[PDB]
């Protein structure tokens, strides 16, 4: 029940999806891994929110698991960050090759695509990520690395990011409807320093169109009452989320410095102090 247009615009994004979302991981490589005043205590608050345990199962057969340390006072905190900085870049990079592939995005002025890059990749790295949680055990499953939440599971909804990965994965989306969400993130006409405002809001509205349609003309179940309207405030929380963490990294890297390059040029950070 979709146009031509609507047809085309869902199969060119799952089209850049299918090419730059490695699913199993397979090229994610060469990571580091945990050795084998106020500030502080506020940087302290800020690292307990995501509390993983790591898992690397190898092709022979062979698991490595990391069970990370208990927060005692002192730098162990940080054991887990150049981890995550390597992980957070290699999803930033399929993010990057993802909006360049679509013609709607390439067709905007560069200044533009770039300042769209830094407002949403890490809310369409968090939507990829989604699609590899496992609510039923609490585990990211990117190929052979694994990231399970330590534990009850009511205390870890309070966290608004792992509220909203298990509250978006119970919606139960079609690769579509995520994509789709990648999209309306990405074409948010107000992010700092965009120029092409009306451009980008009416690439934006036919984005959400095209989903709202999506939804009515495929998923008639009295479940998905509402869909849409659950999926828009998903995203609009999830812009929430991106600020916090966004302030979280900023203050977690001006006392300990961990953003890779392309971390800093989409955090914004220049290289001099
Ligand atoms: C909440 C959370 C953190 C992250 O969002 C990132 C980022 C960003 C990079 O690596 C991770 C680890 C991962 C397995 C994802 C879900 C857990």
């Amino acid at each position: 029940g979709l146009t031509e247009e609507q047809r085309m615009m869902i199969r060119e994004l799952m089209d850049a999806q299918m090419k730059t979302f490695d699913t199993t991981f397979s090229h994610f490589k060469n990571f580091r891994l945990p050795g084998v005043a106020a500030k502080w205590s506020q940087v302290r608050k800020d690292l307990c929110s995501l509390k993983v345990s790591l898992q690397l199962r190898g092709e022979d057969g062979s698991v490595w698991n990391y069970k990370p340390p208990a927060d005692s006072g002192g730098k162990e905190i940080f054991s887990l960050l150049p981890h995550m900085a390597d992980m957070s870049t290699y999803m930033f990079k399929g993010i990057i090759s993802f909006a360049k592939v679509i013609s709607y995005f390439r067709d905007l002025p560069i200044e533009d695509q770039i300042s769209l890059l830094k407002g949403a990749a890490f809310e369409l790295c968090q939507l990829r990520f989604n699609t590899v949680f496992n609510a039923e055990t609490g585990t990211w499953e990117c190929g052979r690395l694994s990231y399970c939440l330590e534990d009850g599971f009511q205390q870890l909804l309070l966290e608004p990011m792992l509220k909203f990965h298990y509250m978006l994965k119970k919606l139960q989306l079609h690769e579509e409807e995520y994509v789709l969400m990648q999209a309306i993130s990405l074409f948010s006409p107000d992010r700092p320093g965009v120029l092409q405002h009306r451009v980008v809001d009416q690439l934006q509205e036919q984005f959400a169109i095209t989903l709202k349609s999506y939804i009515e003309c495929n998923r008639p179940q009295p479940a998905h009452r509402f869909l849409f309207l659950k999926i828009m405030a998903m995203l609009t929380e999830l812009r929430s989320i991106n600020a916090q963490h966004t302030q979280r990294l900023l203050r977690i890297q001006d006392i300990h410095p961990f953003a890779t390059p392309l971390m800093q040029e989409l955090f914004g950070i220049t290289g001099s102090l």
